[PDB]
DNA sequence: TGGATGCGCTGAC
DNA sequence: GTCAGCGCATCC
């Protein structure tokens, strides 16, 4: 994540709903917002969100009655993707998962922040000939809010990572907010070579099958894009090596094959999957982040996380329009 | 709501 | 056909 000097929500309160990690309590917070609630019902997510922000969010948010949450002026929502995602069965809003949304919906009617602010994957725009998107939309509308979403790609905001995810803002109609821009891209100078961690504390993480196929040749330039060098396998998800001189591939969650969740890498010779602490970094968060005692959760958590760098500039535009206030 | 991994249907070229 | 994917199915 990157330091932010002028904090332009300051004073503002923000709800963490999903909060998995608490990426967005991470950025928000960095722009001087104040967290004053978060929900989240992972038995795991929430010790890692205790370990970090030392209170356990709430549990089940379909139980919750949205009376009881406390006021806010940012409601934060990163809401479950695999009902949408291009990776899964795409049921949307016939998936026990995928319904979510309508919960935040709910909470917004009684509530009514100033800004609502959530994240799904990039499939999520397009699903179901993009009448999932307009249900979003057409749900924030009528609760009298303007929507604003657009598709980001992390490498385009300095984290060397693939990772597509449309953003949506929407600003209470009585704010009259005219001004809100999505964050411009700038030039990738950081690589997945820049973010691992020595030799020596990633010896166990080294694959070696003789099913390796190597496909194309190490570069020596860094580039913003992936490189695939090599398959294992048939070469499907997890069985992928990539080149650290490019960016890595998008992580994910629940996700298969020998090189599980961060995908694989060639590192000084040998292919290996990425450490907990380097899919943090791959994901914008600080060292000074504890992960969870468990891989296997830590793995998960990240994958389902978001890149706290592009949520920063995002969060700090935000407080930009809603501080623009003339006379 | 365990940990591990082989696997494809689909979206976007 | 090329490849990627906050995933799925099934094993212990
Ligand atoms: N009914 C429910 N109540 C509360 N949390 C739920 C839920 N259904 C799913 N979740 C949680 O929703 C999260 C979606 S992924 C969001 C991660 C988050 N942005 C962070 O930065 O990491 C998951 O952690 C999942 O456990």
């Amino acid at each position: 994540m990157i330091e932010i000097k002028d904090k332009q929500l300051t004073g503002l309160r923000f709800i963490d709903l999903f909060a998995g990690l608490g990426g967005f309590r991470l950025a928000l917070e960095s722009c001087g917002a104040e967290c004053v609630y978060s929900n989240e019902w992972d038995k795991y997510a929430q010790e890692v969100y205790e370990m970090n922000f030392g209170e356990k969010p709430e549990g089940d948010i379909t139980q919750v009655n949205e009376k009881t949450i406390p006021d806010h002026d940012i409601l934060c929502a990163g809401f479950p993707c695999q009902a949408f995602s291009i990776s899964g069965k795409q049921k949307g809003f016939e998936d026990s998962r995928g319904t979510l949304f309508f919960d935040i919906a709910r909470i917004v009617r009684e509530k009514k922040p100033k800004v609502v602010f959530m994240e799904n994957v990039k499939n999520f725009a397009s699903h179901d000939n993009g009448n999932t998107l307009e249900v979003v939309k057409n749900t924030m509308n009528e609760l009298d809010y303007s929507f604003h979403a657009k598709v980001l790609n992390a490498l385009d905001y300095g984290i060397p990572q693939k990772r597509e995810r449309i953003y949506m803002i929407c600003f209470r109609n009585d704010l009259n907010i005219q001004n809100f821009q999505f964050p411009k891209p700038f030039e990738l100078n950081t690589f997945v070579k820049d973010l691992l961690l020595p030799d020596s504390e990633v010896e166990h993480l080294v694959i070696d099958r003789k099913d390796l196929v190597m496909t194309n040749q190490e570069i020596e330039q860094t580039t913003p894009k992936t490189v695939r060098l090599g398959i294992v396998g048939k070469g499907g998800q997890g069985e992928r090596i990539y080149s650290t001189r490019g960016i890595a591939i998008t992580l994910s969650a629940y996700g298969g094959g020998i090189f599980a969740k961060t995908g694989g890498y060639l590192v000084n010779g040998k292919t290996r999957k990425l450490h907990p602490r380097e899919c943090a970094r791959v994901m914008g968060y600080p060292d000074s982040y504890k992960v969870h005692p468990s891989t296997s959760q830590a793995y998960k958590q990240f994958g389902n996380s978001v890149v706290i760098n592009v949520l920063q500039y995002i969060a700090y535009n935000i407080g930009s329009s809603l501080n623009f206030k003339p006379y």
